[PDB]
DNA sequence: CGCGTGCG
DNA sequence: CGCGAATGCG
């Protein structure tokens, strides 16, 4: 049931809350299409939410037909609701990750996109291609 | 275990939310010591909350040694916490019970009192004497 | 660590 | 109907 001609995102975390990075890779080859530099403090869910919206922006910029895959049931919901329901405090330490979540929410509120967001079923398909471990 | 020399309070409720009233009775004699005309819209829990605090002001004014009995676990805890955790919407129609509950909370925030608040154990001792 | 079913 | 407390993957 898996669509190989597609985009897979995943978040690497050094603690949660902790340092967060993410990347988007080709599901078939493994080529890294985009990647973002580690953020000092955020949650895993905030990272997945940014990773999805970033892949959405990358695919729309390119008029792609690739679905986007994520293994985070929570962040897919957040993206579809256009609202990231994170509990993380809002201080100077967390201001970068929150600025990026706010602008991603703003992009979802002002843009259409035809890329379907698909669940990656790990228990069935193995690690998502973009896994960091 | 039952302190017969005490006060019992209870809420009369037609619907919840709905019209709620309450009264304090002497546990032994049944004699009605205070009584609240029906409020148009309230919850039982808020009615109970008010009935306990009414008992406490009633009992403090007369320097009584009576405990207060209530069979509502929720409202007994709300009084101890000085906070009535009702989910009733605040609107014109519910302005009155919220006024009374806000004022009942403010009384608890500002007053000491010595009468203990005890759980009436309906399963072991039958009906609370203030039952409508 | 982060997230979404006794009685008055 | 209103209320209080617990108890699955990245
Ligand atoms: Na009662």
């Amino acid at each position: 049931e898996i669509i190989w001609e597609s985009l897979s995102v995943d978040v690497g975390s050094q603690g949660n809350p902790g340092i967060v990075e993410y990347k988007g890779v080709d599901t078939k080859t493994g080529e890294v299409l985009f990647e973002r530099e580690p953020i000092p403090i955020g949650t895993n869910n905030m990272g997945e939410f940014l990773a999805i919206v970033h892949g959405l922006r990358y695919l729309k910029e390119r008029n792609s037909r690739k679905p986007i895959y994520s293994n985070s049931q929570t962040a897919i919901k957040w993206v579809k609701d256009k609202k990231a329901k994170s509990t993380l405090v809002r201080n100077e330490e967390t201001a970068l990750i929150w600025k990026l979540v706010d602008e991603a929410e703003e992009w979802l509120n002002t843009h259409t996109y035809e890329t379907p967001i698909l669940k990656w079923q790990t228990d069935k398909w193995g690690e998502i291609k973009a896994d960091y471990g």
